[PDB]
């Protein structure tokens, strides 16, 4: 698990570090220009889930057993003290990797929550068909639902032209998997006496927007709430990732 742990941007500032859980799919890829953009932070971190390497062979955990590969792998610099970060569904497996990291012994800074509410997920939805939209919704013919999302991501030559196509099955294929967790987890979620810091967009339906304020349950001391641009995926690439890595910078690094 150790070996997934991949170093996203050397120190910068003089404020702590944070390593990121991924989204669902397992690639780390996303959290790239936001990292590069942040000045006010120690050694940023992100877990790429195991089975996407090229010299891997493609796994399939529960999402408990994703918690735990993601607490075994950033054990070892989450005692430097980081924040424990997030976007998508790896903002559910933060609050419980950083659960599973006070079990430990090991006490993050805090949470750190980018676009999604409690368990209790939003889709970009933006730049996909009403036809591809359905496939996410049904996720939360397989194999033909599955195609559908291959070629949407082919026809982008972004994809087609520097991205490998066995990382992106890999990509899917766990994608898939993980859309499908049962939504209810075999963990505890209690209140976190760690700080925590929501960043959320203003693209949200009212269904999704106002459960973001249930975070708020899980917490016994600080939560703050940070408006940021774009819509859930466009957050994370210009011109809005710059804006993201700034208020990020104020609220919880030290430059």
């Amino acid at each position: 698990p150790t070996a997934k742990l991949v170093r996203l941007n050397p120190r910068g500032g003089d404020g702590p570090g944070i390593v990121f859980a991924p989204p669902a799919g397992g690639t780390v890829l996303g959290y790239i220009e936001l990292a590069r953009h942040l000045k006010g932070f120690g050694e940023i971190h992100g877990v790429e889930a195991p089975g996407l390497g090229a010299g891997e062979t493609p796994v399939y955990p529960s999402f408990e057993e994703m918690v735990q590969f993601c607490s075994d792998s950033a054990a070892g610099v989450a005692g430097d003290g980081v924040y424990i970060g997030g976007h998508a569904l790896g903002g559910h497996i933060a609050f419980y990797l950083a659960t599973m990291l006070l079990d430990r012994g090991i006490r993050p800074k805090g949470l750190i929550i980018l676009d999604t509410p409690p368990r209790l997920i939003p889709v970009a939805d933006a730049d996909l068909t009403e036809e591809e939209t359905k496939v996410f919704i049904l996720a939360m013919p397989y194999e033909e639902a599955k195609q559908l999302l291959l070629d949407r991501a082919k026809n982008d030559p972004r994809v087609s032209a520097f991205l490998s196509e066995d990382y992106l099955d890999r990509f899917l294929r766990l994608q898939m998997h993980q859309l499908m967790y049962s939504r209810d987890v075999v963990l505890p979620q209690r209140k976190l006496d760690i700080p925590i810091h929501v960043f959320r967009t203003k693209n949200h339906a009212p269904e999704v927007a106002r459960l973001f304020s249930a975070w708020e349950n899980y917490a016994a001391g600080e939560v703050t709430f940070v408006d940021i641009p774009g819509d859930h995926a466009t957050m994370l690439r210009a011109p809005h990732v710059s804006e993201v890595a700034q208020l990020l910078d104020r609220h919880c690094g030290l430059p």
